[PDB]
């Protein structure tokens, strides 16, 4: 048996394609081999290359894929294109997967989509638990673009409950012009910084702060990104700095590291950039989310054997006859992947339960110092250091 | 047009441009206006937006105008009013998260002056303002902006 | 008190050790201070003389 998926990827001109497409093709190859699941059915796909930051081209490619006939469209990363693809697949009833966080409209009435990216409400309360553990009074939150203010909503609302002083600054459009901003932060004399940006932006900010001579024993940085292992701590390890972040890729598991070395040769197929200050040979988190997304789609479609793909039409409003049952089978599968266990909130379809672990910069590198959970709060080995009778 | 349906707005815009018009005065909701703006920017037809929507910082569309006042200038006017009134502690109360996009200069203004900020969000329904007003009275501050 | 090559080496090691603050003041007895790279330390607020 055969089954086709819908892949939409915002491509880059020249070089290799995006790492999400590499993870998608590698994951399809590892489902087409290694017969743990899907014995009677093989999986094919169809990838399209759409324009960066456009939604009409995304709608055209989604209608081309739906006229071709797919099982589930794997949506893009940009917010407006994901909104358009969410609208068309909601109107046609085809299930949708998001590997990237988008701004959720509160009064939107859609139910034909899931997003395996962790919710920033739970991430924001994880940051709140970490800043409550460190006993801070004045903190400065630095973001890059305005939508991050949506992503740190509970951090903004948290001075209404505690005695936490909080200042907020925005990084400029030019990535190398942080020197006035870091000069102002050095003049203001704050030593408690929460950065909210991508890992490449965080690497550029950290390098320009090293050129600023900022980080010491006094300063302390908390990064909201989940790609802290992509950075190199070689020019920052011996300076006594307490960079702290969150992780979701449980590299302690052996099969996870097997996936790491299975993706390492395709990573080094693309040339690295040593000037960027990024450690090559490591998974970005969205590739792991795409891997776990198509794996949980695979274990959901394994339970449904009568999956027939119909070439639906955008110009008509005839929904798929299997879309409701397939979505109501997707929305509860407890597949164990590279991001820990995967569960979906049944109210909205957003991933709100996960097992992060907090990492910190030690003198030997980045080490795991604890574990965050939504129900269990924040248990860590440092708090359980002194436990006498 | 239906409530919050970007594909329906896309289909109506396609049918209307197949009928042929000069310019389109699009919807009042942000996602459908974004889809209609992208479609008419791809097809060259001008767009006129009445209500403010969130602008993506790196969208290269140039076939659209907006007639709501820009919320950066509104935030600067609000900050001018607050700095005229000589205040220290304020409570920003919003309902939709895009208001945090709208009043971003007011949140950045503690880096400028010695302004104390308390920011609260109204609940999902409309009749449950009373617990927020009870928390407002119990928090013992008076300068409230909505 | 060293050569300018050892001065560049000890300056890179001091940058890696977080010595490049406003507190630290450095005096070099070598006469080749323009031979050193002025770029990665001139924004750190150090006092090199
Ligand atoms: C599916 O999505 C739902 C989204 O609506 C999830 O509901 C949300 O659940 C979280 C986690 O339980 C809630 O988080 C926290 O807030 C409560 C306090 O709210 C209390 O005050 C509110 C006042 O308006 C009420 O609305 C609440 O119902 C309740 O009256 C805290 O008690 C929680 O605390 C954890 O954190 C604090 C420190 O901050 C500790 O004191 C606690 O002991 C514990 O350590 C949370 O902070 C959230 O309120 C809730 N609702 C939303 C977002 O609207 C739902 O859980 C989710 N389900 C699954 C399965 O994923
Ligand atoms: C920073 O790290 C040191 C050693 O790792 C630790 O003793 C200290 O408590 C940390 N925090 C601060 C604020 O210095
Ligand atoms: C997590 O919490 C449990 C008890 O709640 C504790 O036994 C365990 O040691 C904690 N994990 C770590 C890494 O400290
Ligand atoms: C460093 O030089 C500045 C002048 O630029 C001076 O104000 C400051 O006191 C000096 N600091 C030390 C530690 O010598």
């Amino acid at each position: 048996h055969v089954l086709r998926f819908g892949g939409i990827f915002e491509y880059v001109e020249s070089g290799p394609m995006g790492a999400e497409e590499l993870a998608f093709r590698f994951a399809v190859n590892t489902i087409n081999r290694n017969r743990t699941l899907l014995p009677n059915t093989t999986l094919t796909y169809d990838t399209q290359k759409i324009n960066l930051y456009d939604s009409f081209e995304a709608s055209k490619k989604a209608c081309d894929q739906l006229s071709l006939g797919v099982a589930a469209i794997f949506g893009p990363s940009h917010s407006s294109s994901a909104n358009a693809v969410q609208s068309i697949c909601n109107a046609l009833g085809v299930p949708h997967i998001q590997t990237r966080w988008k701004h959720q409209v509160s009064d939107n009435k859609d139910s034909f989509y899931v997003s395996l990216y962790p919710d920033f409400s739970s991430l924001s309360r994880a940051i709140l638990d970490l800043v409550q553990f460190f006993k801070w009074k004045t903190v400065t939150v630095v973001y890059d673009d305005s939508t991050g203010l949506i992503r740190l909503q509970e951090l903004i609302k948290a001075p209404s409950r505690y005695n936490l002083r909080l200042k907020i600054r925005q990084l400029p459009a030019d990535t190398k012009d942080a020197k006035p901003l870091l000069k102002e932060m050095k003049r203001g004399k704050e030593f408690h910084v929460i950065f909210d940006c991508s890992h490449e932006m965080a690497a550029g900010i950290l390098k320009q702060a090293l050129a600023m001579g900022m980080m010491t024993e006094y300063y302390h940085y908390i990064f909201t990104t989940l790609d802290l292992f992509a950075l190199d701590v070689e020019p920052y390890r011996y300076s006594g700095v307490n960079m702290t972040g969150f992780r979701i890729l449980n590299t302690e598991n052996t099969q996870v590291s097997s996936i790491i070395e299975k993706w390492s040769m395709e990573r080094l197929q693309a040339p690295p950039k040593p000037d960027s200050g990024l450690l090559d040979g490591f998974m970005t988190t969205d590739a792991a989310l795409m891997y776990d997304a198509v794996h949980v789609v695979s274990v959901a479609v394994q339970q449904f054997p009568q999956m027939t793909v119909s070439s639906l039409q955008c110009n008509r409003h005839k929904p798929w006859r299997f879309g409701t049952r397939f979505m109501s089978l997707i929305k509860e599968a407890h597949w164990e992947g590279l991001t820990g266990r995967i569960t979906f909130n049944k109210t909205n379809g957003l991933r709100t339960d996960f097992d992060l672990d907090v990492i910190s910069l030690k003198e030997e590198g980045l080490e795991k110092i604890g574990t965050w959970d939504p129900a269990s709060g924040l248990n860590m080995t440092e708090s359980q250091k002194g436990k006498p009778a």
